[PDB]
């Protein structure tokens, strides 16, 4: 996904903590149940 | 919050996770850092 | 969680600025790497 690519960020089901909450993107252009989060994030 | 209440929902931190995942309704009208999740969530 | 929520806190992940730090309870009973912050620091 070019956009969430784009922030630095990998597509996780969207309920995985991503850790700190800022490095959450939301959906971005991840699938529908998957959300954006920055590398580096847990 | 009204929408997050008429939902069935309540407001929880942006990163706590609510399973299953469909009873997680995104923002609504929780705060800003915060999620609507139906009561019973995770 | 049950004795978060009874000392009138929330869980937020553990990087969460809570202030003052008296209304950081610490990690009581949420999940690891989240701690108790009282109602009103977040």
């Amino acid at each position: 996904y070019k956009q969430c690519h784009k922030k630095g960020g990998h597509c996780f089901p969207k309920e995985k903590i991503c850790l700190p909450p800022s490095s959450d993107f939301g959906k971005m252009d991840c699938r529908w149940r998957w959300k954006c989060c920055k590398k580096g994030s847990g």
